[PDB]
DNA sequence: AGCTGCCAAGCACCAG
DNA sequence: CTGGTGCATGGCAGCT
């Protein structure tokens, strides 16, 4: 009862779950906290029941809270970057530990995927890069020095944890990675001279290895994330372009949601880390290209085999921590089993990235052949209970299995001869905990018990009895269930000892099916989705020819108007005057997306596609602060090299503000920057620019006005737009017909000024 | 799939398959023994809904019934999980006696639990409605009603077009929403949370009326002034079907329907009630609303009645006056009244429970402790000088007699079921009192057997027990066992004990426990009597709750005056605003610095500001204030300013700024009158330059000459500043701002006339714009100022 | 104080 | 017809 305040004190930071028969308790302001998270009831106290623990723990978790669990001690800690078990997980989403800092120079910044081992460390240069690295990993958990002096990037984050200085110390972190990876320097990473990411990367590693209390020979790497490898996207950026999550905060509607039918957990986590990392690198692109086309065919083939090997990569961390329960075990024994028919598929594909792929996949012809005879064919959930290793595996083991059973035998055969011999047709042996094996009859029958019987026990309709041999069985019965019990255990320990010297090799295999389950997976959709392969070219270009929108194309069921675009450095801005409702934002936002499409190596929608080198992609797409500040970010970091899209800017203040911003901004882009840029806009002024300056071009879109309504169109057309709709919707949604007049007299006097 | 015709069946499935067919869309609860039982599909979505386990009843012929379910003494938290879900569920008890019946004892569902039928005080909500609706669509307008079921408050009304119907439903946000079949406008309904298609002859007119009279107890619907509203008689008609159906008692709480009126309130457009923040704030939350501020009420059915008239401003000039006399009269006395007031509770939804028959022990006990406090306000509020505070304090009854019948039938702190007994008082009831005596004198007698009989037998282990299952024992250790009397009858045997009976603790176990049922029957009529005593006087209690929760709100405002500096405001003949040194009553509460009191002079004369400044110069604010004055101007509250004039207002409208604002912008066009007011805040969006603003112009132009609307129009475009000169009624004002060297101080002041510049350039300025980008656009923008 | 397993009260089922 | 057994979740006896 007061024993509760000592132990919080141990751990105060963190909601502390507390046991009490059926439930664990929270008290104080963990119960306010958990109340309030969790839809359940406050009263200080607050509980959840013991058969669901984990499906609430997973909850706050998954809410950026750290939970000690008091079995008295704090017996177990679960903090939301360091779980690994599959309940707690979900199963199609990365889970990632991040930690930050600040030099006086710039940032430094690691994540941990502490199922797959996937270990990055970076050093963005400013304010900006951080948040979009932040964005990017939108990491469960945050380790940030108490130093910290830019709280404005963190501030509202989840799962924040304030740490001390010395944590991130260079020397120690060396040392730490070093011992970690078995390495005496980290130049075989090409991190040696990353000082700051080091610096964070210590401080995470300490962290993970002082909540799991465990070797983790899972982390062999770590890898350097450099901001010219990447086509860099700001958040929102990468809001606006609805990548893996939607506007609105959901998983549908989304690039993800089309591109992603990979058939493994593992294969969708990889698939939306390339969306969200396009690279600059052709040589990558380009070969991934080739695989696509190379397994068009053998895609209907691959994928029921691959959807078989499941999440292997999560499977092989719990072995690397030793918690991998019996049904991991019998996964990864299914997956061994798809490898060799996954091999023979793969052997004719004329590729070398393919066959390259095959060779990593691996086979594992011993560790299959050791689980078909050590493990049955569907074990129960854990080792705890038994009935998990398969006889003819162990000689001792079915020895006290047989004694077992013939002591078991004996006593059903016990209960046939008791019960014809005295005649007593409700007769029968039972057993539980608190007797053992017992005689029962029913009451009614129970006073012609034979006088030999000992009562132990009177149910409200029965009497059980024991007699010494029942007794005697019952020993042998136990004592042989007992051993085969702590043999089995023993011997599944064992298996841990024979599958983990072949760790590193395993999550080769893993990976190679990852990646594997990405590549046939965009084949299948190149193939479905009547796409295309882009090229390449040497100068900033973008050349499309009946381009669409990848996710609005098979969203809606309405036709799909596609659209060509034209960017060179002779024709490096297009003007887009016309109506909006969607059909320039459309155009504008299936512009970025072929891109990154392009540049994660996939093929993209469209009949042909030809492509410069992009170092990032700026969408203004969609207060006049903030479109003013987004503004501000692509004027100071767009190049000649960025693709960049502005969505009617102007709006929000006045005209002649409006339009003298709008008039700078496209002059600065078009002959300062030189971007490649897609400019919308409302303003028929800004149509004179194309004849004030090179390398600028108008394109509109227009409308059919038909029957009792107003159809806009979609393509894309030359030249500027000669026609507004702002009276025609106004006039179609009711706003009386007087009112129009009144607008159309006085939008003919204001235009005919300009 | 087996052939499950009837005789296919078991007697059980039979009878559940008939009770289930009058419930096919919701979940049955079908009680058997200890357990609710739900079969075939309700048992998987039970399965699912509540995480309990998926099983099987066993059938010799066709197919095993799938099968989930909770013992009878757990329902209410499986209940609660359901209704939160929006989940409705027909609970179903035994009413025959299994002894005297052959076939199955008799069942018949008794209650039906849904979303906006909950009336018990662990499922609802303290602080905010929960109600039944009920709507119905015609060839000309809409038909709408309401039930607070757990107060009765019945109203009915007959919105004229699509926007009014959206608008109520914003303002009454139904927990549940009964519609007809033939609905034509979905677009208001769908995606409403628990929604219930209804077939259409639940909204016949004739029967409709005829339940409705038959409920309260009249030949016609004249008196409440209904007669004449078929529209909203059907919506109202289908509601009581449903209220009757679900409860399957009485409903003497239901005593009256009233008609809301257009012309009794000011509507509110949806958008208004969003945009001034009322009790919910543009992110879903109640933090930072008016409610927030004006809400310390120290009661659930105060805060209640306080959200309600935030809702629903009153245009009643004699109501108002009455209001504003009470808060001026009790601002000496809040801090006496509320710790008494506080201590009445939530005595509205405790005498909803006594109405359906479901009060329970503390209930009554909290019920009891209201009486108790009416003595020590009605002291309180006979010196206060105030007709409207007397007429509330006679209202408030005393009830005496009642208090003193249950302090005498309960006692102090009461079990939470009268389930378990232990709830009559001593002395209540003597034949009681006399049952009691017996199954007590009980352990002083079994303790003196028991020490009887180990020192008789002197065997010291010897102890005597009762257990649920075997009755009353006489306990010895096995050890000891062999030596017991040949006498002791063996009853029950364990494994280190031997237990048994004697004729004695078998006569002493047949008269405690034949006499422990009689008295929890007795002690169960008695309380059932209870109701049967208070129900007579129900009305004037009701009467009761309603003068508290009214004295309450009105206390509360006259401390929220005092504290928050608020005035009283004075009514005009004229449509009109008049505010010296007025506040944002919500911005001014959270802001970390001061805020700026600004002034509005509104009248026929001047009917429409355009408001120009710049972008966060504070031109919303200035206009909500504007609205939140004349909102709680019209419930009666001290307001705030230094002084307010304000004259009638029958709506507000607003238009916050594609399809939608042009049609809502066309709504307040052909709605609007001469005494709306109307808050458009940068509205006008076409696809070219000019093709926007010209619509904004000629919008600015009808409610200035045709509708004379109280206009406010903050606008981002200069060329409407230009207005005051073309178009009588129209004037410019501002929000001032400063430009010193690099940068815009925002200074938060209404000012005459246009400003002086726009600040568009300023403000991407401060938004980090590259300098080199707002050199060049000072250079248009003057090649722009060169043309005119 | 923890863990296991009987029992509630209706009804149908299942062998004899 | 008889005398037995199954059947959800939660209460708590009975054992440790
Ligand atoms: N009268 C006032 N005194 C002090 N601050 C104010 C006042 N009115 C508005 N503000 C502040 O200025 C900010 C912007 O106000 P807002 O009404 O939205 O400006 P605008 O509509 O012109 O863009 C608000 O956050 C508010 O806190
Ligand atoms: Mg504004």
């Amino acid at each position: 009862m007061q024993q509760y305040l000592r132990l919080k004190a141990q751990h105060p930071e963190i909601l502390l779950f507390y046991r009490m028969g059926d439930f664990y308790e929270l008290f104080y302001d963990d119960a306010k906290r958990a109340s309030q998270l969790l839809d359940i009831s406050l009263t200080p106290m607050a509980g959840i029941p013991y058969h669901a623990v984990e499906n609430y723990l997973a909850k706050l978790v998954n809410q950026g809270e750290s939970v000690a669990i008091c079995e008295r001690k704090v017996v177990r800690i679960v903090t939301p970057g360091t779980i690994s078990d599959e309940a707690l997980l979900q199963e199609r989403q990365d889970n990632l530990l991040a930690a930050i800092w600040q030099d006086s120079k710039g940032f430094g910044y690691a994540t941990l995927d502490i199922s797959s081992g996937r270990f990055r460390l970076s050093e963005p240069a400013d304010r900006e890069t951080m948040a979009a690295e932040l964005q990017r990993t939108n990491p469960a958990e945050l380790l940030y020095a108490e130093d910290f002096a830019e709280m404005s990037l963190i501030e509202g984050r989840r799962g924040l944890r304030r740490r001390p200085l010395w944590e991130f110390e260079i020397d120690t972190a060396r040392q730490q990675l070093n011992l970690q990876f078995g390495t005496r320097d980290l130049v075989g990473f090409g991190v040696e001279n990353a000082p700051r990411g080091l610096c964070a990367a210590g401080c995470l590693l300490q962290y993970a290895k002082d909540t799991q209390r465990t070797t983790l020979p899972h982390i062999r790497s770590i890898t350097m994330e450099r901001e010219q490898d990447s086509i860099i996207m700001d958040a929102a950026t990468r809001r606006n372009l609805e990548i893996t999550q939607n506007l609105a905060g959901g998983a549908e509607n989304t690039l993800a949601s089309v591109l992603d039918c990979t058939v493994t957990p593992m294969g969708s986590r990889m698939l939306k880390r390339w969306l969200h990392m396009p690279v600059r690198d052709t040589r990558v692109l380009l070969e991934r290209q080739q695989t696509i086309g190379a397994l068009q065919d053998f895609t209907a083939g691959l994928q029921p085999v691959l959807r078989q090997v499941g999440d292997l990569e999560r499977i092989l961390a719990r072995l690397a921590l030793r918690t991998a329960r019996p049904r991991d075990l019998a996964r990864m024994r299914h997956a061994f089993q798809q490898l060799p028919e996954l091999r023979a598929q793969l052997e004719t594909v004329d590729s070398a990235p393919v066959q390259a792929l095959r060779e990593k996949m691996g086979e594992f012809a011993e560790l299959r052949d050791l689980l078909e005879r050590a493990i049955i064919d569907t074990p129960p959930v854990l080792v705890r209970d038994g009935g998990v290793i398969a006889s003819g595996y162990n000689e001792e083991l079915d020895e006290w299995r047989a004694l077992a059973d013939g002591a078991t035998d004996y006593l059903e055969r016990l209960e046939v001869r008791e019960r014809e011999r005295t005649g007593l047709d409700t007769l029968k042996v039972g057993f539980n905990a608190v007797h053992g094996y017992y005689i029962q009859i029913s009451r009614g029958q129970s006073h012609l018990a034979p006088i030999n019987y000992m009562r132990r026990q009177t149910l409200k309709n029965a009497e059980r009895y024991i007699i010494p041999e029942l007794k005697e069985y019952e020993d042998k019965v136990l004592t042989s269930k007992g051993k085969a019990l702590a043999l089995e255990k023993q011997l599944y320990e064992e298996l841990f000892d024979l599958l983990l010297p072949h760790l590193e090799a395993l999550q080769q295999s893993a990976s190679a099916l990852a990646e594997l389950d990405v590549l046939v997976n965009l084949a299948e959709r190149a193939y479905t989705l009547n796409y295309t392969c882009p090229t390449f070219i040497d100068k900033p270009g973008i050349r499309i020819t009946e381009g669409r929108h990848p996710v609005v194309e098979q969203v809606l069921n309405e036709p799909f108007i596609a659209n060509p675009l034209n960017l060179s450095p002779q024709r490096r801005m297009l003007i887009i005057t016309g109506p909006n409702m969607g059909g320039k934002s459309t155009y504008m936002r299936q512009t970025a997306l072929i891109a990154l499409m392009a540049y994660i190596g996939s093929y993209v929608p469209a009949q042909k596609v030809e492509i410069g080198p992009i170092d990032r992609i700026f969408t203004r797409v969609g207060t006049f602060m903030v479109e003013m500040t987004e503004t501000a970010n692509i004027l100071h970091n767009a190049t000649e090299y960025s693709l960049v899209l502005m969505d009617e800017i102007g709006r929000g203040t006045s005209t002649y503000d409006g339009l003298s911003l709008a008039w700078a901004c496209a002059e600065n882009l078009a002959n300062k920057i030189k971007a490649l840029t897609l400019f919308a806009t409302h303003y028929f002024e800004l149509t004179q620019l194309p004849e004030k300056m090179e390398g600028v071009a108008n394109v509109h879109l227009d409308a059919l006005e038909h029957g009792d309504t107003i159809a806009f169109m979609h393509s894309v057309q030359d030249g500027a737009a000669s026609k507004s709709y702002g009276l025609a919707v106004a006039a179609l949604a009711g706003v009386p017909k007087e009112v129009i007049k009144r607008a159309r007299q006085k939008l003919r006097e204001l235009e005919s000024i300009s």
